[PDB]
């Protein structure tokens, strides 16, 4: 079990070296388009880029570049798009991505402001009466409503492709108390948020991949995707002991660099997957306990 692994790791206390090891083994593939001079103002961090092979291409003639990747989990049969927090010049690209890729959900794990700094553009309308038009990629976006909980909010957004006037509804799941380079307050509130995204239908192979972002699209997003895929993998077979957590993080880092930013986020992933296995293994009663524990209202 991952659970025995956990206990070994904790008792020796070697999370850092374990994480060190993941970092040393992770793949390294080129990011030449991300590094082209034209794309400088499209990347938020110099040292966080999409790999060329897995990047998302915009369906524009101009410049198809966005800092986003498709994480395509073959065995689990689930994909996500991981991306950075949109910059002020790329919010139009971000929604073009959502449109072209046919996503139904956007999972945001950061606040706009963190640690004194602007981690992300305000890329969605905070009120119904004030829509956003993105003239560059010709899209319009309206808040339809939202559902504010103590640690998270769910918005319903209407996205319109102005050119054809086709519209779609996007669900936005905003986790607002997961610290940059930190962990959730607990596995319970993490799982509570994750199962809310799952319940909503957005992960569900009739839609495009869910878009997951934090500020860089690697630390908080990798943690979220790692726990989700681990639980999925375990569901298809009903076999916890077939899931190798480190190795699934390593399959994911084939598609985007840097997924999971610290050893305690790695450690939090084992906690999350070990708690969530109770639900996958057929005690659905823990779901309701997570919700209590989480203090959602
Ligand atoms: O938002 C996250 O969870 C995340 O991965 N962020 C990251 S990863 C990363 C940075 C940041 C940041 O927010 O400043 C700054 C550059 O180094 C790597």
């Amino acid at each position: 079990e991952m659970e025995k692994e956990f206990e070994q790791i904790d008792k020796s206390g070697s999370w850092a070296a374990i994480y060190q090891d993941i970092r040393h083994e992770a793949s390294d593939f080129p990011c030449r388009v991300a590094k082209l001079p034209k794309n400088k103002n499209r990347n938020r961090y110099r040292d966080v880029s999409p790999f060329d092979h897995s990047r998302i291409k915009l369906h524009q003639e101009d410049n198809d570049y966005i800092n986003a990747s498709l994480i395509k989990m073959e065995e689990a049969q689930r994909s996500y798009i991981l991306t950075q927090g949109p910059l002020p010049n790329t919010c139009g690209h971000f929604w073009e991505m959502v449109w072209e890729q046919k996503s139904r959900g956007v999972v945001m794990l950061n606040r706009v402001m963190e640690k004194g700094s602007l981690k992300c553009a305000q890329y969605w309308p905070q009120k119904e009466e004030k829509e956003m038009i993105f003239e560059d990629t010709n899209l319009k976006l309206t808040l339809i409503s939202e559902d504010i909980k103590t640690y998270y909010t769910v918005r319903q957004l209407e996205l319109e492709n102005l050119t054809t006037q086709e519209t779609r509804e996007i669900l936005h799941f905003h986790y607002t108390t997961w610290p940059d380079f930190g962990v959730p307050e607990s596995p319970a509130s993490f799982l509570n948020f994750l199962f809310k995204v799952r319940e909503s239908g957005s992960l569900s192979p009739e839609h495009g991949p869910v878009v997951v972002h934090c500020s860089a699209g690697i630390g908080r997003s990798g943690t979220f995707c790692l726990a989700d895929t681990c639980l999925l993998l375990m569901d298809k077979r009903k076999d916890p002991s077939s899931v190798d957590i480190k190795k699934v993080l390593l399959d994911m880092r084939k598609f985007r660099m840097g997924l999971i930013q610290t050893a305690d986020q790695l450690r939090f992933s084992y906690l999350a997957v070990i708690e969530g296995a109770k639900f996958i293994m057929g005690d659905s009663s823990v779901q309701d306990q997570w919700k209590e524990l989480s203090h959602e209202d």
